[PDB]
């Protein structure tokens, strides 16, 4: 069997599409990637993970991005019975249609799992077992292990303390600013450099 | 290897049994399903989801039903030393003893855990990383994301809130009800109808 | 593929090292470990589990415990650039440092996590889907599903009731102890007689 595969045809997906890998990314062997899924440079996919776009599609990762071990990235319908595109499950990104958008240098740490409709901007961090769903998370944000974000959107350069559910825009509007002093306020960009050479590392192992 | 084994001889499991699956359901090959298990028509197993009877048993997963990526069915020993039948450790359904017990029509979302003793009635869904263990759910149930149920019985059609993790049955005979205009209230169906197609059209992959 | 391998040659890894792994352990075909991890005798490590010493090393898991489905540990760097080792990222145990250091007859259950730098004492359970991050959490402790400890140092001999997240000190201090009438003051006993078994009962299927 293979790990990276094409989705199934189903009755809003005619014609079944291959995930689109940029040769630099690298998928460990215990990772699946299935259906209409596009992958940046320097991506590392750790064993684990699954990124199924199937359902709700399509479902991208950007540039110097990593998905890590245990994450999932799926995401609710986005054509509906009649083949009417379902638009309170599709996410606009720098004006192209996804149902789940990662940016460039975002981490998703391990066992998290961002659920389209969904948007994570560039340059931030979802924390250990971190949610995010039916939201969008800005850019230069940090979500710390177990906090969650769910039908709202999180401005940039905010955190999610550790174990907070936010449901509602009222309590997103509120979120704590990241700061210099802020406890993880390099995290990311730390992860990242680790990451992309990790993926380059286990390249050289393939 | 192969993903579909047989539970290992054991001090309280002297005969080992294999999964017995429908031939209409479909496992992925990432998925794991080992020892005496029952998955019934029509039921989808996505990648990393491990279904484990071999403590506590039998786990049984009924027809229409969806066990999602990472997650993990598990139980406590059901049998002791002298091959005492732990009751406390089984549920009763149907006048049936069961480890784990799910029902049909039943959504066991990405990252969720139902560990036994436990009974999920049919029509539930049970949210992305939510956690059931030492509980009866009822049926038309819905457990948002990141709640969990333990050592009680959640009353048919009731739900619980995001983050929420209920542990005494004075909190969870005072859960609020489904009603139509309840925000998850038509969920479940649309994801049985999802997966009972995306197993159709896995199958025919394979 | 191998699901027992090597970490990759990276920046902070110029000779890599394989798996020390006892004859007595029991490995599933789709757990994965990599890197510069010590595993103990008579351990169980069950499907989907992920162990990956490729940034912050070693990872130990002592003798008789059991990583379960889902499991992942993985560090924080422990080596900086200029290979200098960074001692916030390293834990002591016994006079010896470990990125990851989970003791003897320790339960890590379904889906929970243990992230470096981290100590988990002996005969400790840590429940379904519980966190531990930069904490050092005693020996005898239990924490309950969903619970989690970060940045903190847990007592010996204490709980972490189910869904609690601790983050000060003041509140690791606090923390209730373990008495024989506690609800979890026999399940670690039992979960690691279990698995002990299940490590043999499951070597004499390979
Ligand atoms: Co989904
Ligand atoms: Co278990
Ligand atoms: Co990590």
């Amino acid at each position: 069997f293979s790990n990276i595969r094409e989705n199934p045809v189903t009755p809003w997906n005619p014609e079944p599409s291959a995930p689109v890998i940029d040769p630099t990314a690298y998928i460990d062997p215990q990772a699946s990637v299935i259906g209409e899924v596009t992958i940046g440079a320097n991506v590392m996919v750790s064993p684990m993970a699954s990124i199924r776009s199937d359902e709700g599609m399509p479902i991208f990762v950007g540039d110097r991005s990593n998905v890590q071990d245990g994450v999932v990235l799926h995401a609710l319908e986005t054509i509906n019975e009649e083949g009417e595109p379902i638009e309170d499950n599709i996410v606009e990104v720098d004006g192209k249609e996804y149902a789940v958008y990662i940016g460039n240098n975002v981490s998703l740490a391990h066992q998290s799992q961002v659920h389209g409709p969904a948007a994570v901007g560039d340059d931030t961090f979802i924390g250990m077992q971190a949610f995010v769903f039916k939201s969008k998370v800005g850019n230069n944000c940090v979500l710390e292990p177990r906090s969650a974000a769910i039908g709202v959107t999180i401005p940039d350069g905010r955190y999610i303390p550790a174990g907070m559910v936010v449901t509602s825009q009222a309590e997103a509007d509120k979120l704590p600013e990241v700061t210099d002093d802020y406890a993880y306020s390099h995290t990311n960009e730390a992860v990242v450099y680790v990451n992309v050479h990790l993926a380059e590392g286990y390249k050289e192992t393939s």
